[PDB]
């Protein structure tokens, strides 16, 4: 759920999830997917795309088990489903952090009605 | 549109809109309607009860003329459904405004798909 992946993000980036995610970019945090403004926007782009091959899971709210383990998120056990979506979180979280370097805050709180159509994934 | 809705907003707060009240509670900024959570939460409530009339526009698209004059929001002219969007939208500024006294952080980034469901406008 969305608290896995928030924790997610907090322990890769060591920044406040909701704050510098939560509506980022076209594509980071609420609603769809937006032509991507910039790597960290990219990340949320492929992680709702990943969301597309779910089999009937909720990503917003269905919670599952995973642990910080030497610094690694690892996906436990859980359901097929549930794997594939702390899969799809864990991916994110990691790509997030990777793409610190270019975080702009400009980005931050966008307005997303405005984004131009994303391609289908 | 969510242009003139900020300009509104951060006027007559003072604070910037999209940061404060992009998404605070169950009804303020992104998405639709949830159990309020508080008296600016209930703003937003208000807010969007008044956005469905308004058939005839588009509340996060459509542009719209209004001038701040006397440290007071007033809409200028503008069609039928225009004219009421300002309205709705000068509305939720006061509101927001009269509310700072009980305005809370722990809302501002909240999680609304785990809101409760809203009684129908
Ligand atoms: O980074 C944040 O979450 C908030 C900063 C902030 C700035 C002015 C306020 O009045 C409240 C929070």
């Amino acid at each position: 759920s969305l608290f896995e992946l928030g924790k997610m993000i907090l322990q890769e980036t060591g920044k406040n999830p909701a704050k510098s995610y939560g509506a980022y970019g076209c594509n980071c945090g609420v609603l769809g997917r937006g032509q991507p403004k910039d790597a960290t926007d990219r990340c949320c782009y492929v992680h709702k795309c990943c969301y597309k091959k779910l089999t009937g899971c909720d990503p917003k709210k269905d919670r599952y088990s995973y642990s910080w383990k030497d610094k690694t998120i690892v996906c436990g056990e859980n359901n097929p489903c549930l794997k594939e979506l702390c899969e799809c979180d864990k991916a994110v979280a990691i790509c997030l952090r990777e793409n610190l370097g270019t975080y702009n805050k400009k980005y931050r709180y966008h307005l997303k009605p405005f984004c131009k159509k994303a391609d289908p994934c």
